[PDB]
């Protein structure tokens, strides 16, 4: 995830 900054 791009916003999370994680699991893409």
């Amino acid at each position: 995830s791009i916003i999370l900054g994680i699991l893409g």
